């Protein structure tokens, strides 16, 4: 069928990992690519879960799903001590070598109790309960400046107190290696912060730094044009009414010209579903004629278009140039939301590459 298929090295895997707030599998794809086995996944969005399952091999004998992480950590339940919560977590989440989480950005309004009331607390409770050798957390580019630096400070203190060393923890200047831009791999602007932790007692970090991420860049970055399909359906062209709205608005959208091989799109946002405004593909519009007379019949044959879901899946790294392997079982609007909420896959394939030898050390340590 169209059911996802196991990798070549199945049923023998190099390491085990879990996948928290997984969305549609972005971080997971990097780690699979070095032989990892996902043994647990957590994601609240049902449409996202649908896409995830159509695209990743999930054997119910060695893997399971959770929707609401609190049902496992019991963080919304009083009278449950830390140790009983920990024991309950271990019933649902198996031992793993690497923990992956894209938690969202929340203030610690209640300020390991400074973090209560946020998903980060659920993440930290799971880390305590299962002591993975390594973790990788993913978050907004401006984590350091959020809520006047309170949020980042608390996050870094809590990670340190768990007994983890975070990669490049002491470099928080304007050059922070923790901030990684997807634009070095794919033609889209997209900075995110990446927190890679190593359990201190394994003494694994050694000389690891994210500065080395540059060694993973492609010699030649694929251009935007190469990510585009030849014929696109008519529905992706903007309606007369929306184009004029957007165009007037900009006089008191981000256009991309694909014939310019250097062009880099704006971030594909969660907002993208609304109109496509941030990334419009030019189709021969003549700016002089539009300013001369906006409804000109020939010029009106050349309104810009939206990206298609297939083109979003390429721009995030879920799908190769010229290919159509990524199954999109949701409406266009649902696909735009999910792509605008993911991480850029090759960013995390690269982080996984820099980790692969460490993870091997870690597996070998515990196999003793």
């Amino acid at each position: 069928t169209l059911l996802p298929k196991p990798p070549e090295h199945h049923p023998h895997y190099a390491f085990r990992f879990i996948d928290l707030f997984a969305g549609i599998g972005g971080i997971r794809r990097g780690f699979e690519s070095i032989g990892g086995q996902c043994v647990f996944t957590s994601e609240w969005n049902k449409h996202a879960v649908r896409t995830y399952k159509a695209n990743h091999y999930c054997d119910p004998a060695t893997h399971h799903f959770n929707e609401d992480i609190r049902d496992i950590t019991l963080s919304h339940q009083e009278g449950v001590s830390d140790e009983a919560a920990a024991e309950h977590i271990r019933q649902h989440i198996p031992e793993h070598d690497v923990l992956l989480a894209g938690f969202p950005c929340q203030p610690f309004s209640l300020a390991a109790c400074d973090t209560q009331g946020t998903l980060f607390f659920d993440v930290v409770r799971i880390i305590d309960a299962r002591r993975p050798a390594m973790f990788v957390l993913e978050n907004v580019k401006n984590l350091k400046s959020h809520d006047k630096g309170k949020t980042f400070r608390i996050i870094m203190q809590t990670l340190d107190e768990l007994g983890y060393d975070v990669a490049d923890a002491e470099d928080n200047g304007p050059d922070d290696p923790k901030i990684i831009d997807g634009k070095h791999f794919l033609p889209q602007h997209r900075e995110r912060i990446v927190l890679v932790g190593f359990r201190r007692d394994l003494n694994l970090k050694a000389d690891f730094t994210l500065r080395d991420i540059s060694e993973c860049f492609p010699a030649q970055r694929v251009t935007l044009a190469q990510l585009l399909d030849p014929m696109v359906e008519a529905k992706y062209i903007l309606t007369p009414v929306l184009w004029k709205y957007l165009y007037r608005y900009a006089k008191k959208y981000g256009m991309v010209y694909p014939n310019n091989p250097q062009s880099v799109t704006r971030t594909l946002s969660a907002r993208y579903y609304k109109d496509g405004a941030e990334i419009l593909i030019d189709r021969g519009w003549d700016m002089a004629t539009g300013e001369k007379d906006f409804d000109d019949p020939l010029n009106q044959q050349h309104r810009p278009r939206r990206l298609t879901p297939r083109e979003c899946a390429r721009l995030m790294g879920f799908e190769a140039p010229g290919e159509a392997k990524f199954r999109i079982p949701v409406s266009d609007t649902q696909a735009y939301r999910q792509f605008g909420n993911s991480v850029v896959v090759p960013v995390f394939a690269a982080v996984a590459k820099l980790l692969e030898p460490k993870i091997k050390q870690a597996v070998a340590l515990r196999q003793e």
